[PDB]
């Protein structure tokens, strides 16, 4: 196994996935790694294994059907994969934890978001559909580009936004397009 954690790229008290090479903190792995379970098998082993079970599953979907899916577990383990691999980026310590607006100018959003409140609501089981998930999933960039307006910190939303729809595009295998 690796010695440093896949997500924030740090070493220290490391749970180590049985079937790939990657390891992981505790509360950086998306469900929170599980008590027990050996062998235990880490997030990214468990989409492959979606995939391979259903290889058809990687042919191009249109986003609108991909919304409207219900949070069946494979859709819950989807998201939280996805959640986890905006953390991947380091940029996403600026849009980690509960913001504060008080910039000359600007007015805070009317819903304020944040990755770690979007964690607790999966966890929670409070998104019955995927449209739920990416809707505050994009208002956590959207709240960032209209607060900071044409302060050059705009481009860190621009930014962790691409990573998230990269990643969108690929776990939920959207009709690549021009
Ligand atoms: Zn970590
Ligand atoms: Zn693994
Ligand atoms: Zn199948």
């Amino acid at each position: 196994n690796s010695n440093i954690c896949e997500v924030c790229n740090k070493w220290g008290r490391l749970f180590c996935c049985d079937t790939c090479p990657r390891s992981f903190h505790e509360h950086c792995h998306i469900p929170s790694v599980e008590a027990n379970k050996n062998p235990w098998s880490c997030i990214f082993c468990r989409i492959k294994t979606i995939q391979e079970r259903c290889p058809e599953s990687q042919s191009g979907h249109q986003e609108s059907e991909v919304l409207m899916r219900q949070m069946l577990p494979e859709e819950q383990l989807k998201c939280e994969f996805l959640l986890l691999k905006v953390y991947c980026d380091s940029k996403s310590c600026f849009f980690a934890s509960e913001p504060y607006y008080n910039r000359e100018g600007s007015q805070g959003p009317q819903k304020p978001m944040w990755l770690n409140k979007v964690k607790t609501s999966l966890n929670e089981q409070m998104y019955t559909r995927v449209e739920g998930f990416v809707q505050d999933m994009r208002l956590i960039f959207h709240n960032h580009k209209e607060f900071y307006r044409e302060d050059k910190f705009t481009r860190l939303g621009i930014q962790v936004q691409d990573i998230f729809e990269k990643n969108f595009r690929n776990i939920f295998a959207i009709q690549e397009t021009s």
